[PDB]
């Protein structure tokens, strides 16, 4: 479901945002957009170092937002566009899932949203 | 409250986002970072055209989340940083806030967040 210019957003660094539902309001982390790994079935990887808190509320609702752009891919209406994406998360240790973010040597984990939307916002 | 660091990355451009708390999990919106204003007294302030769910959900909880980076900016332990801000937010339509982002004048209004904390989380 993600569309081509969601892959070109991607061609370029930018900061990407996850916000989780927390105990007492939301919680909002971040990852790079160069660092994230697309497969097939609409599976969004991030691989995971601190998000231990965006961890703990992911079990207990596992519903995530992420929003990304870049000034670099046309809008709908001038330069620059960026899109919501809502999904469900899980955090993964082993397997393939895991493998495919272990170029960084530095993770503990791998975050796996699955996209259930994507709406380019501009 | 807002360190020089943060007004390193608003040298940049890239993509800023703010999470409220909505009915049924968080809500999650952009805006630019070069679009940013920031005031004596600790106040972040953003053009607003659409962000009606947003505006609903503050509401109601005043209390938001923004983040932001550059990877042109130098973080802690390399190139590349960011931040998470949480403030308080209000809508003006008028007055000084509101002139503040009367340039865009596709700007129904002002989004107004008063900041709490800022924490380079890289
Ligand atoms: C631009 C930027 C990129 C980041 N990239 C990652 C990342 O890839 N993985 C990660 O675990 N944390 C990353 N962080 C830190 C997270 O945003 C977050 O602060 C940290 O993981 C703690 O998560 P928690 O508040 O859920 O415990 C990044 C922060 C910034 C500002
Ligand atoms: C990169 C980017 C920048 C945006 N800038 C703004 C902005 O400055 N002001 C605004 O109202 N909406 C902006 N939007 C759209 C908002 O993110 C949001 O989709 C819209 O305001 C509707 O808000 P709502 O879901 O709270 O009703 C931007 C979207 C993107 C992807
Ligand atoms: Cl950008």
């Amino acid at each position: 479901m993600l569309p081509g210019t969601f892959f070109e957003v991607l061609k370029n660094e930018g900061v990407v945002a996850i916000a989780t539902q927390g105990e007492d309001g939301p919680h909002l982390v971040n990852t790079w957009q160069s660092y994230l790994k697309v497969l097939d079935g609409n599976r969004i990887v991030v691989p995971v170092g601190g998000m231990h808190k965006t961890e703990a509320n992911v079990a207990r609702d596992e519903r995530v937002l992420m929003t990304l752009g870049s000034r670099k891919v046309a809008g709908r209406n001038g330069p620059g566009t960026g899109f919501l994406i809502r999904g469900s998360a899980a955090f993964r240790t082993d397997g393939p899932e895991f493998e495919a973010i272990a170029r960084f040597k530095w993770a503990r984990a791998a975050l796996v949203i699955t996209v259930v939307s994507a709406e380019q916002t501009l």
